């Protein structure tokens, strides 16, 4: 379950769609007018990606919109390869536009150097906080999620199966990780804002979290268990509490560790 790795599609909830890697989450959110895709994955899982959305019996050309999380190479480093596969065009937030523009971090980013860059996509623009996505029936909302990137979004929406709508978040990390030699005690507006956002999230209606990396919420888990009793396996309305209390508690263990 290495961020590259094959992984067998499946659908989470109504129209979203798991469509990433064994490592990394992507997802489609699905509608007769056309798709969106939420992350890229590496820039090796972006044909893990295709694949994927293909054996759920999709056409590339069929997604718009592709949605970013944030710009590090284990999320986005796929997003240019889906984009000219698709046709689709990027949203992200206004800080990291430039990022996924180049594939190159800014010096401020926590993992500038820790991990490399990756392909700049065609066709990026910023959404702003608070903006809505549209396309057909679908309504995604941006919500400003910084601090583990300056940029980072986490997504919103709402799918209904069998008449059961419930409130889907595509959680961003909000992890207090870096470079060996960056320190979070050094960037006291960057622990601001992880701070800001882990407020944000536990305030999010949640019935349905995917986070960006799956495990944090259990993704491999509650797949199991779909088999068993269905699709209610994924829904947990307490699971963007608990992703902003493991950022919480990872960020005071890091300051520490600084010190
Ligand atoms: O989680 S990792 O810091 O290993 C990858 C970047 S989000
Ligand atoms: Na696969
Ligand atoms: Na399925
Ligand atoms: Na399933
Ligand atoms: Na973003
Ligand atoms: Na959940
Ligand atoms: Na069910
Ligand atoms: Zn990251
Ligand atoms: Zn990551």
């Amino acid at each position: 379950r290495d961020w590259s790795s094959p992984q067998q599609p499946f659908t989470i909830y109504g129209n979203t769609h798991y469509v990433g890697t064994g490592g990394i989450s992507a997802v489609l959110l699905s509608s007769p007018q056309g798709h969106i895709l939420v992350d890229g994955t590496t820039e090796k899982g972006a044909q893990v990606v295709a694949a994927n959305i293909r054996a759920m019996g999709f056409k590339l050309s069929d997604v718009k919109y592709i949605l970013s999380t944030h710009s590090h190479e284990d999320h986005a480093g796929g997003i240019s390869a889906m984009q000219k596969l698709t046709g689709a065009t990027v949203l992200a937030g206004a800080a990291n536009v430039d990022t996924l523009r180049t594939g190159v971090s800014p010096k401020s980013d926590p993992q500038f150097g820790s991990l490399s860059n990756f392909p700049g996509s065609a066709k990026v623009r910023a959404v702003a906080d608070g903006e809505l996505v549209k396309l057909g029936p679908l309504a995604v909302k941006a919500h400003a999620t910084p601090g583990h990137t300056e940029g980072g979004i986490t997504w919103t929406w709402q799918s209904c199966e069998q008449g059961k709508c419930k409130d889907v978040v595509f959680a961003d990390s909000l992890t207090a990780v870096s470079a060996d030699s960056y320190r979070f005690s050094d960037h006291p507006e960057v622990v601001a804002s992880l701070r800001g956002s882990f407020e944000a999230v536990e305030k999010l209606s949640c019935d349905i979290a995917i986070a960006a990396h799956p495990e944090v919420n259990d993704m491999w888990t509650r797949q199991q268990r779909a088999a068993k009793e269905g699709n209610s396996a994924y829904v947990d309305n307490g699971a963007c509490r608990a992703i902003a209390a493991a950022g919480r508690k990872r960020l005071e263990t890091r300051l520490a560790s600084e010190k």
